[PDB]
């Protein structure tokens, strides 16, 4: 079974402040998002992200995760990822899921 | 089955320009294609895209999307998008097919 | 059978110098890796890389590429790959394979 | 895709006749059958058959077939076959088809 | 995932009688047998069943079936099943199991 | 990969005589074969044999076996297997095999 999505996560404003957990990044801010799988696996998916869109202030630096947290067999948390004084106007983030 | 592939956009002068769907951009652009499998599936497969090269102007705001339109059975449609006053030298989407 | 990882290339500081093979692009550099399977497939998987962190230098061009060299049933040369007088202070690249 | 099912074939007083294709066989019967499947295929499945019942007179010969003639993508041709003096009260032939 | 195996019912002695569900049979007897999978399946695998031994008495007829009754995620039960005065020395019952 | 298959081993006047490894049986007989996979495994696949075809004579009892002894990456040793007064007409085999 193969299952495919996108995550908006739009303009930084909306994200939340999250506590660093690398000692070199400061105002590490995150829109973590918790996808359910439309046909539940059973054992949890491969699962691969991929930034399809950015929106990036040129001024500063580009610092951006699509960052993986966990996967279930029943879906996924994962983020988009930015600190210090990056602007993000827009990310979006394509993934795909596969049983094995 | 799987297949796998890659789409060289290179410049943005050689790109189209195409009629906003977004409200918020204008001067949009667009280097769009039609791909077609080299085996054909039956049902449409799940595609994923995965941006894998880019050389965009510092000067300006870094505006990219790799857009993923429709996918038949036989293909897809998919396009290097970018909007306003973003430069791009070079963009390259690698893409995979999975049947289901 | 489908694997998957990440590779971390991190600061190009670290990253070697190798020899352009693309007349119009000078200074290249590239965090070459040999990534290997954890269970060997028998027929080369279809692999596909997709870049997941980026930290770059907002006064100089984005220029980032996620090379795919080879791929055979042991595993897969792929690299972070920059030129000219851009600065890559992070990339990572997410990568899939499956069999066939 | 696998799709499972089974003939129930029966007596022989309610097979058809039909015209010997082997020189060695006379008075050859046969409950031929078209099965389509629920859902349908594209390339041909590979299909399998088992006699999984049988009841046969014993005064005279066990002669029995379970004869698969072809496959479509949509569907298959099989039968329950027999020849000569022999007496088939009843033959069951469970099947079973794959993809590719 | 395909798991395979064999089921020896051996000498119908060993059986048990069972009361009939078919009014035109009698002395119905069987070794009916709770098969467990090695790897549980989730969803309930497609099970194939196939007589692959068989040593019956000549003066009376051959009666038997490789009966499928059910099947779940983690296993399933089937049965050798012989019927009125038929003697069977011996039946196994060869089956395949795979997932969907 | 599914591959299928038959093996008519035909009258046992052709069956070498074997050395019985049951010491309940004796003249056992016995048509091997070696069976070549057209596009070879890498991992033995999962084999299930299917009698289809039986003719026997019915003054004696029916003493059949569809016998799996091995299954490498590259093919499979099966074979009609009967034994003591048994005789045997006509015996084919269906197989298939499967990857995992
Ligand atoms: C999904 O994400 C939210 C937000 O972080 C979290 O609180 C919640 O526990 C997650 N769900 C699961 C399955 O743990
Ligand atoms: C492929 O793309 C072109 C360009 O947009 C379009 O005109 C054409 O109709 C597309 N093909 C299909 C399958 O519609
Ligand atoms: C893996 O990468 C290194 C570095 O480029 C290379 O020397 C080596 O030959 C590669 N391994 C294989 C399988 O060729
Ligand atoms: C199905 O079987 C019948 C009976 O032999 C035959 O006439 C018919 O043509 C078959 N259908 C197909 C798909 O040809
Ligand atoms: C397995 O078979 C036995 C014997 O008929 C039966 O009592 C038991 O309930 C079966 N197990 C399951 C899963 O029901
Ligand atoms: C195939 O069968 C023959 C006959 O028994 C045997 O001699 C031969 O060794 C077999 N081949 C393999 C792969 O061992």
């Amino acid at each position: 079974r193969v299952q495919s999505g996108k995550i908006n996560c739009g303009d930084d404003a909306g994200w939340a402040k999250v506590p660093s957990d690398d000692p070199g990044r400061d105002n590490t801010r995150e829109l973590a998002k918790n996808i359910t799988f439309a046909s539940p696996y059973c054992r949890p998916p491969v699962v691969l992200l991929s930034i399809t869109q950015l929106d990036v202030e040129q001024s500063q630096n580009l610092r951006v995760i699509a960052r993986l947290y966990s996967v279930s067999p029943t879906g996924f948390k994962a983020s988009c990822y930015t600190w210090h004084n990056t602007k993000v106007y827009s990310m979006s983030i394509s993934w795909i899921s596969i049983e094995n």
